[PDB]
């Protein structure tokens, strides 16, 4: 596949960030670089955001927050500043997955089809909200006019993972541009292209200087000068578990609002009665679809044992037959992980599969001359207690178990400290919804998997977050209520 | 005082774990006293790290199987609508209960806290059965809906300063969900509550539903925060508490919801009604004796009439007749504690040091009980110790203003934004400053109100999420997004 | 071996039965009376106090009297809601003296009464006394010049006109939702049951309602009915009958510009498809249509079977007709009372000649059963097509059709030829299957592997000619509401 | 000073005026036109294909069909989203052209049609796209042992009729909201003011709008407009017009069951209290009745003043009238149109001349203007009465009486003493007074401090015989929604 003029352009150069509506480069000029991970090349190197350039993104966005166009204009020309901005992603679509292929390793195709178009549905959909964010009318008295007002928080922190960088970038900015607040928006060290290249977008589309203001850097220094600035009203993160404490602790001394999406180990489960084939492919796109570099990834299999050697054999077979090169080939199917770092730590979460008496029926190395990739990895006689079963790996690394009883499968596919999603596949109406509401997960899908949409919520159950992304609830995370009461004597 | 509550006071008080009256597991008892008299009032079994893990795991099993797991909404509903009967048919007994152990007048208690507690069961029993989730048109391949399910054991420590009232604000949004609750009442506070666990038995509560565990902070309450098997934790009380409550729960990615501390504004605009506005200035302040997180502890007063309501918060202060709850003639009662009583009367000082004046009261009242005289300072500076932080005592300060754009930028200049009232005649005007006020309720030509239909908490640093209202429920919830595949 | 009357219920029966205006226990202004059966025995039961047009006309005053002032326009939610729910309590205080004036006025069982009929009613109140306090509107962000937002006012005074069938829930029916909203009342129980609602009058006023609230107006439907449709201080008004009698009401109200919600009938389909739970389908096909003698709107009159079981069904709800145990509903073995008519025993009995002249046949009961009262025996007509008069029409009676099909989308495309749709059930094991062929019925109600289920909380109503609106829910609430706009220039 | 006629209009008027039905431009099947004129001139402005009741069939079949099957049946919300969408996109690119069509059709001044008018048509077509997603069902927790959803299904093929006064945002307020739902439409223009609507037919063919979801059929009331009110297959029938139409529609409307909704006419109150900031008042209450002409449903054609102002507002509204620019819509000059024709020409002289034989004053206008069209002067009626004709009846026209008032309980009274209840005005600078008085108006629309503001977000309607239902904001919606209740038995 070759460049389009356009990433070429803006890769022959360096990539600045985007303050106060200017392309600027940092205070103190730093800068850093970001990989292919196909290659090992260096892509491009990045204007490097210190503390004093996200001091500098929050006063544009205080700024922008309080005074000025962002501030006085309807809720009718907000959303048609959303909305035009999605047209402009569309326009620049064949960019913008030239870019998250080449910075993040996804193959290009899939990129273009899920990340990009979903990115533009997303801006669609929430544009679409800024005028049905309403408040409350209610009758207590005939003394009183009781009302609420939902108010935009103001100016807000976001941090982003590198996993579907364009993406998570929508999920952040929809729902808070939606209710009116201004942004200071960090991406991940590893792909910070997609976003500095969709920075040209929000210019073009007209949103004010400051409303919008991405930092690239990283988070000993961007993001904690982030999670720590006094004039940021409330925060938003998606990444690790580890992480997402961290900011929840330092988050406390503002009592400042949180919502974070976290890590998964998430279960897919095979019934009796599940219409096999469609099942099969179900769980292997289920924790192969984006390397397995996704946190609601159905990395647990539980299969019933009847069909336990049968998914297990098919899944061994799509495994070794999965095809690995860099995303930016036309025949790609799996690219690699996004690093150095990331391909050690699944490795070594293979090792430590190993030793732990686990069995490797496919995969369970690295792959190909040079690049981060991970071949897919398909772990068999396993054990609950085990740390490949219960950690997340964040890597095409399954594991499958079998079980007997749907109580004992209910229990299991609870026994976590996770509880992003899950999967069930049966054809019976009954035990589908039974199981899905026994289940201790954020989304549940019923003879499916991996399904996202702007209009429907995402988020965890216990330690895999607090709130939730898309839908009509992003929104109140985003939002202050105001009790107002007039009397009228 | 009552029989019934002459009774309870003569035995020790014990806790309430798996429907059970219980004493603590290693036997410590706690003191409870009253402020009117400085005398211990009762003695009450101390909850343990260990009495909190028993409550948990009743908690627990109580949500997971059995009755208020299996219960149709109309059933939960009906417990908690006979719970709110019940607490009606003991008014009195818990007036008194308040009275004596809060310091409170117990006629307030009666009229303004029980009947409160009263209508806010039987809101929340209305929710029960009207608690819904979402049908999502998408796609025709799918059926997309959302539950709204409940979290599962909750975690609730409530202050001493309206000790039943919140209770209920606590407790009937979580069980409207189907929560199960593990509630720790304030050491200063422990009787009402644990009075009121007689009506949830005689209600028909199964066991387990509800925990009720006194004791003190550093050991119940940190209990609480750390458990393992709490879900959810919700709490009301200090700052500076509140920030270690929210540290702890994030080591589980655990949801706070938290109430805090206020420094409330009560603006008087020049076109205001300034009848009115003296008296919601003074019960502002002074309700409750001003321990009240929402209290409107600054009077911002325009220029024009600050020196008439300043004449008139002094006339007001100094008439206000200081005894025990329970005699009937009281109109504001001591302080909760030693510790507050000294705590107010050391903001005292610190206001008279600072440059500030005593135009009213300023000291302690009366020979026996934690009583301070209601108080007005004059020639203030928001620069002061005094007017930024909270007192939590029957102490006003009032400022002068020049300009509606000016007391806006001061009202909001403060770390809390939890209240804050607005008086003026003109229309838009009261909108127009309502909307620009940084706090979480707004009061036009009223203060001091409270429904169990109006969400109430505060912005920046007086709290996150909500109470009462629909919005409460929220914070009780999780939400699961089902897909139906039927292509 | 008879049910004991409650000594309750004698001491009504034993005088007069008055009206309910203003408060206060009445006669009718002319002094005219009409009588109510027992269609067990068809003895007289009762002699009650008759509207006449003249008497409609005070219940509007008043009703607008205490719409416009006094205690409750004044009242807070809150205290509205506490009068809703100690009505419910009250209800279930009176529970067995409530549910002996349904199996004596109306005939069916006493034990159905009790256990369904009464226990919905006060579920009913208690679930709308919970709204009272949460009928909300809306503040609308719009531009920062305004403050826009909506009031959820209640309309005033509201007409309201309900069936014999279920004759004390059809009163909650409307009632509970219309109050809620805080709205005034003028209501008419059918002339062959008004004793359950004159009766819980009582409970209103033990309640603590205030004076013209509520307003029960018992009488006929020429005089009676039509007074409160034609009203011009009506503000709006809500049915459940006949499908023509419907008409009459919304072409009525055209006049005034007057909202209507309508409640009608059905011929509503029960589909077994392939994959069923058999066992179960069989006696969900069989409650669909025998609950409360059919005497059911919501009736699966119409019980769709595919092939491969349609000879089991058939064979089995044969059986299960014949078994039924008729009888009077205050005697304790019954199962199945009468007919609440003599003109509605004539209307099925007639409908199942019909049934005979048109080629179907009668596999079994099909005629009169006892010696006195409106019994009709449990009906099962075989060898049908779907342009027979019975297939096609609203029968009201314990007659069931039974029909074949083999395809799915033959079954989907049959059940929805009608002018009807109020109701629908579905039964198979399948997840795809059910929610796909729920969605694909006409229907206000879909049940999936179940039959005849209500419940406050969830709306109820017609697509097609089986209604307007919807009742239950939160959707009821909207049909009392009259939604303001409000704009307040904010410079 | 003239306004150039846009090309692209010129071009539209050049040619025989084609009607809309399944995607393509068609001619009456039986080949008859009709003439619509220019106001302002009195000459033809163009000929157009006048369906008749067979036009309206195939409109029908061909919206059953794009209902029933075909990409809008299959379209996910977000495609249909899109496309409305991009229908917005393109009338805003069309708006100069649109907006002279307007002039030249309808009357009213060129720039007011394109700040408000159009930009409103877009505006409320942009907001209902933001719907589609969004149109949610309940799930409701009742017990255990069910899974209880609701579906928010459209109803169908919807009958949609406007009139002439605000004629394409009239069709977006009608078919926005009813798009959004996933409905098919069938909608008549007014017969004075086709050409807005079929000109925006090329835009709906270039949105890509699949064959049949939009159909416009134009023509006469006694033809089209009653073959869409008594067509078997129309699900839902949707009515902005007269009173006396509305009323028709209902009575028809009953044969079927069939949802009605009804914006009708109006005599909305505006008042201006002791306290109100009289001069904004002045303006909002000349404005309030001046605006499009009078030609509006909400017109604040009741201006109540109370007696310490009264001569005040009349000498500044005499004042005011007398210089409105009477003169073409397309003349640059222009800040009043000509009425739009002939026939309501003569119905507001009547009027006028009703109100001089009754006894009331003309203190302005009370006649025609100009040489040629159909104008009228701007005229205020003084020394007026409650029960006068003009003051009770709703003329339609630049014309306006002034009423003083006491006391605030009395204007409330006589506000409220109308039939009409679509909209209301209060002046007051007073917090308490300005939240009462609007509490206590019986107007779906009031306005605090303000008069004639319409968004696409927020609802409006009528209260009495100015309506049933509402349209825009959220509430428009549930006219065009059938409620399913799902019940899946999970053991
Ligand atoms: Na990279
Ligand atoms: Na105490
Ligand atoms: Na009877
Ligand atoms: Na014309």
């Amino acid at each position: 596949i070759e460049l389009k003029p356009k990433v070429e352009a803006f890769l022959n150069e360096e990539i600045k960030m985007f303050i106060n509506g200017e392309f600027v480069s940092a205070i103190g000029g730093k800068t850093f670089e970001t990989y292919n991970p196909a290659t090992e090349d260096v892509l491009a190197v990045v204007c490097e955001a210190q503390e004093e350039d996200i001091d500098a993104a929050v006063k544009a966005a205080r700024s922008a927050f309080e005074s000025g166009p962002w501030a006085e204009m309807t809720t009718a020309e907000r959303a048609h500043l959303i909305y035009k901005l999605a047209d402009l992603i569309e326009e620049h679509r064949e960019e913008l997955a030239q870019l998250e292929a080449l910075d993040n390793g996804k193959p290009y195709q899939v990129a273009l089809d899920d990340d990009i178009s979903a990115t533009v549905e997303n801006y669609r959909y929430y544009a679409g909200w800024t005028t049905k964010i309403i408040g409350q009318t209610i009758p207590i008295s005939k003394d009183y006019l009781n009302y609420t007002r939902h108010e935009p928080v103001g100016v807000v922190g976001q941090i982003i993972p590198w996993n579907f960088p364009l993406v998570m970038s929508s999920w952040k900015m929809g729902a808070a541009l939606a209710t009116g607040c201004t942004i200071v928006l960090k991406p991940a060290e590893q792909t910070p292209l997609s976003l500095l290249y969709a920075a040209k977008l929000f210019k073009e589309a007209g949103f004010p200087n400051g409303v919008v203001n991405f930092v690239p850097g990283f988070g000993p220094e961007a993001g904690a000068a982030i999670v720590n600035h006094h004039d940021i009203d409330k925060v938003a993160f998606t990444g690790s578990t580890v992480t997402g404490k961290y900011i929840m602790r330092q988050s406390a001394e503002m009592i400042k609002h949180v919502t974070l999406e976290l890590g998964g180990k998430s279960p897919n489960i095979i019934l009796e009665d599940a219409d096999l084939e469609e099942a099969i492919n179900g769980a292997f796109q289920g924790i192969m679809y984006n390397h397995g570099q996704n946190c609601s990834a159905g990395s647990r299999v539980f299969v019933h044992r009847k069909h336990y050697e049968t998914v297990v054999d098919a899944l061994v077979k799509m495994a070794n037959n999965v095809k690995l090169g860099a995303g930016m080939e036309k025949e790609t199917e799996m690219g690699p992980l996004v690093s150095k770092k990331q391909q050690e730590r699944v490795l070594n979460y293979i090792e430590q599969g190993k030793k732990e008496g686990a069995t490797v029926a496919a995969g369970g190395e690295r792959a190909l001359e040079k690049g981060y990739f991970v071949k897919p990895t398909v772990f068999t006689d396993v054990t609950d207690d085990m740390t490949i079963v219960k950690e997340e790996i964040f890597g095409p690394v399954v594991v499958v178990l079998p079980f007997d009883s749907t109580e004992e499968v209910i229990e299991r596919a609870n026994n976590s400290s996770y509880g992003l999603a899950a999967g069930v596949w049966t054809q019976n109406i009954k035990t589908g919804h039974q199981v899905a509401n026994k289940l201790k997960a954020g989304t549940v899908w019923i003879n499916d998997y991996n399904l996202e949409n702007a209009a429907a919520p995402f988020g965890g159950y216990k330690q895999s977050g607090i709130g939730r992304e898309l839908g009509s609830y992003a929104l109140d995370n985003y939002t202050e209520v105001k009790s107002v009461w007039v009397n009228i004597k």
